[PDB]
């Protein structure tokens, strides 16, 4: 997260690290919202790398002990049906992921909310975005959590030329492109929170920025929409 603030360490407990095993230790590689005690919701692209993952609940710091912290593996990953890995502009970019054992839910640990199928944000909709991702373009990963406002940006204006013209689809929500906040490499799978009619709920899955940098003026963050995909995620909880 380029230009953020660091989260209250319960803020935000549906945020998870996805980590892979890099030798003798664990890597942060991307976010992601716990949907289910067994179930995690990510970005496909997050998972097309054929590595050994675990999820980490419960995390602040990835550095330092923070006392909260349940560690658990991947035990079956389900990718969108329609995902193509060499064209993440033509959307479907989540995948689900069943852990092997079942979190215990306390303040630092518990289930993100989905918007209702169908919701679309207004334009200008408040809404935050989590991660531990780089905190600045070709920079290096955040220690602690971050978190930055990013209004939306609806899809009449992303889709347009100056903005991200084609490449954006209405599966999709944007959010930020104002320059100096934005999501970044490690921030790929984790939740865009947006606060409507009082309460927080999970409307995006962070799938990709810019070429050219995070936060570039009129190349706003781009999420998977995630009330796009109810469906979806209920027929893959109820088949596994
Ligand atoms: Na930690």
């Amino acid at each position: 997260v380029v230009g953020g603030t660091e989260a209250q360490r319960n803020s935000w407990p549906s945020q998870i690290s996805l980590q892979y095993r890099s030798g003798s230790s664990w890597a942060h590689t991307c976010g992601g919202t716990l949907i289910r005690q067994n179930w995690v919701m990510t970005a496909a692209h997050c998972v097309d790398r054929e590595l050994t993952f675990r999820v980490v609940v419960g995390e602040h710091n990835l550095n330092q002990n923070n006392g909260t912290e349940q560690y658990v593996g991947v035990q079956k990953i389900v990718v969108h049906p329609y995902w193509n890995t060499d064209d993440v502009a033509a959307g479907y970019d989540i995948a689900l992921l069943r852990l092997a054992q079942s979190v215990t839910l306390n303040s630092y640990v518990q289930l993100g909310v989905l918007p209702r199928a169908g919701t679309i944000l207004a334009n200008n909709s408040p809404c935050y975005i989590t991660g531990w991702g780089l905190t600045r373009t070709n920079g290096q990963l955040a220690q602690t959590l971050q978190q930055a406002y990013l209004p939306t940006v609806d899809y009449a204006i992303c889709s347009s030329s100056s903005y991200w013209g084609s490449t954006v689809k209405n599966s999709m929500v944007c959010a930020g492109g104002d320059g100096v906040r934005s999501g970044c490499q490690g921030d790929s799978g984790g939740p865009l929170h947006c606060l409507v009619n009082g309460q927080y709920a999970v409307h995006g899955v962070t799938s990709f920025v810019s070429r050219l940098g995070c936060n570039v003026t009129r190349k706003p963050t781009v999420f998977t929409r995630v009330s796009a995909y109810i469906s979806w995620i209920n027929n893959v909880i109820a088949s596994n």
